[PDB]
């Protein structure tokens, strides 16, 4: 490994865009630990409290991921394949120029470990069988892991887009349950209206991840890696923070609803 | 080595191309075929059986992949007295010392059986705590195989890693063969684990066989026969069996439903 | 490019390395056989449960100390400015190497037993679901979190800072395992073993960020073979001792667990 962890931190730094769309998510990550655990401090109902505390767990996944990109220990530096649209790219590191793309990785390895919870979280709040919260979230990791495979894969162009195919038919399957089987399953459980707004939140905000990648320096490149990088910060901000806020809103006002067992 | 490099390595070579490509596009098949299959099935406690099982070629299609595009494919020297000690294989053009080392297989194993186990636990009828211990040391088993694949230190500690592995082997099957046929009874499905034992207790032998005969272990079986051996052995587990468990499911929905 | 060959006598050559590792495999080695001794008399599926979870701990430990031992596990990492161990060097087959050899593979024995052991602990409170889902994640949580801090080199603070967060996932577990269990146990009939246990608890669960913040991942004062069987000790006492005191009242009390 020619590039040190070091060189990749400092590269970070220096560069106002990408450090910024890093360090400010820490920040609010945070911030909205401290908001979430001070908002349902009043909460009793144990499945209500499984509710929060997956919820709590995004931005506690999110703040450790983030310090993994700044720190450079989850960011690598790969060379694109022949025809790749960033094919031929040089970051200049240290103080030598090398060649390929610095890879934010670390992004794909803890989206594998948030988005379950989210998941878990929307499921419960629409009261729905263990059979549907299985496969919403076997499937969410999948298409996650397959994304970081993609991301990591330099020897062939078209196996790239291979695992970003397979990766889209995994979010798919989540989309379908989120669309078809919860908005049924909430009407029944009392949350129609929350579920409805979250859920349309939800595949609104998630759309846009796989349109970044394919926008960006990972896809077809039209977005240098401080801006791709910005779009993720950016999606990540209302996906999870606001969008946590908001479920949590409901909650900690509707405790009794969703008590249940 | 380069990840192109071994990219290349697999395609170009008949062997080896084959032992993954195919895989690739069996396992994808399998999806479509197992998702088609259990179009129909109603009851809850049936499609968690069903989607677990579907699980299995959509681990295989991705693993595999991972495999031919050479990011989970590796190049290591083995301990001095190994019997593949010594080899060298040329990869970026030119003499490399070492063999190419599949350890992706050992991804597949351990996210894939986890699945076919939970399926098959369900449908015998199998409470809690025989399923966690069967899945538990199904993954102690599958990830030790990998300690010992990634081993190059010394040839007795990669031994010592299957005998790790092996012990782990045995609870699993135990439970599998032994305890799960006995609960299926009372579940009224004894008969499906009865037509399937002998596939299943040839299969899930194989394995083990395999790496103790192939590069890995004894190495009386090349790099490509190795893979090969392994890759006919998936065949069986992640789309016949699967196969067979589906067709099984869905003709018995309201019993397995209670 | 330092090859698992030369980790591996690294370690053997080195006494205190070589007794911390080797003396961890062989002890859970036996414990695995006296555990399941000790628990054949049991017939509940609720104190099976229990049985096997705990198990499952010193299988985890011999095939953890076996990476390390073999080398696997380990890397040779150089620390970043204002460390007390950046400018350490290490001979490394025929060469000096900067660095500290670095027993990344604990982290992944903490990740992998401690959830079981967290899942043996609120069984046997009677624990629900949503506690014993909330101590488990913050644990895996902290036990990754602490493999970062090991695993970055870029900047001194981040390692604290990573062992900040890794601390705040620690008082969570601690929480539940020391309080809430404590309550939920009273109603479970098993209070008592659970009370001295806490106390064993509290001095071992914290030995672990006492020794990472003295030893060579922190301030240094405890050289890389001090570290190793400083968190070797600890290991026996939470892997193998507490394993079996755990066992001791379960297998002699498998009428109240049972369920
Ligand atoms: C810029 C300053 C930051 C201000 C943040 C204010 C958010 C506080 C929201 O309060 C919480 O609302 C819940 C109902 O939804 C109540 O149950 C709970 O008791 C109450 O504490
Ligand atoms: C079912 C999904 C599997 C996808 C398999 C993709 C195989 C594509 C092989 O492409 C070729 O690779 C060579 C490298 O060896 C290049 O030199 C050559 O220019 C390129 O055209
Ligand atoms: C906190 C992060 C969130 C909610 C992330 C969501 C991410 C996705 C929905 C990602 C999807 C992708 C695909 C469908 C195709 C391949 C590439 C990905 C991983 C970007
Ligand atoms: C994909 C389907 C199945 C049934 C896979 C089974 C895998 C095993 C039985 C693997 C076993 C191993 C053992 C027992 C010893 C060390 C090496 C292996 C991991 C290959
Ligand atoms: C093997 C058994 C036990 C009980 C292990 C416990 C481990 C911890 C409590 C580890 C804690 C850490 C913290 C809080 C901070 C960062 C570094 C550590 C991972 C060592
Ligand atoms: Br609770
Ligand atoms: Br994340
Ligand atoms: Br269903
Ligand atoms: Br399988
Ligand atoms: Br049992
Ligand atoms: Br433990």
């Amino acid at each position: 490994a020619e590039v040190t962890q070091r060189e990749l931190f400092e590269f970070v730094l220096n560069d106002p865009l990408l450090a910024s769309s890093l360090y400010i998510n820490i920040a609010l990550a945070g911030l909205s630990i401290l908001l979430f655990v001070f908002m349902t401090r009043g909460l009793d109902d144990p499945r209500a409290k499984l509710i929060a505390v997956s919820t709590i767990l995004v931005p506690v996944v999110s703040i450790a991921s983030y310090t993994g990109l700044a720190s450079g220990l989850t960011i690598s530096v790969l060379e694109m394949p022949a025809g790749h649209f960033a094919e031929g790219s040089s970051v200049m590191l240290g103080g030598e120029e090398v060649d390929g793309v610095v890879t934010m990785w670390g992004r794909y390895l803890t989206w594998a470990l948030s988005t379950p919870m989210i998941l878990l979280a929307l499921g419960l709040l629409a009261g729905s069988n263990a059979t549907k919260l299985f496969t919403a979230i076997t499937f969410d990791i999948a298409m996650c892991v397959t994304g970081l495979a993609a991301a990591l894969t330099t020897s062939s162009h078209l196996m790239r887009w291979f695992w970003y195919a397979i990766s889209c038919a995994c979010f798919i399957v989540v989309l379908y349950i989120l669309l078809v089987e919860w908005a049924q399953d909430a009407k029944a459980a009392g949350t129609a209206d929350i579920f409805s707004t979250l859920k349309l939140l939800t595949v609104v905000m998630w759309l846009g991840y796989p349109i970044v990648w394919a926008l960006g320096v990972e896809g077809v490149a039209v977005l240098p890696v401080g801006y791709t990088s910005w779009a993720y910060s950016a999606l990540d901000i209302v996906a999870k923070y606001i969008f946590a806020f908001l479920l949590l809103n409901y909650l900690t006002s509707n405790e009794g609803v969703v008590s249940g067992s």
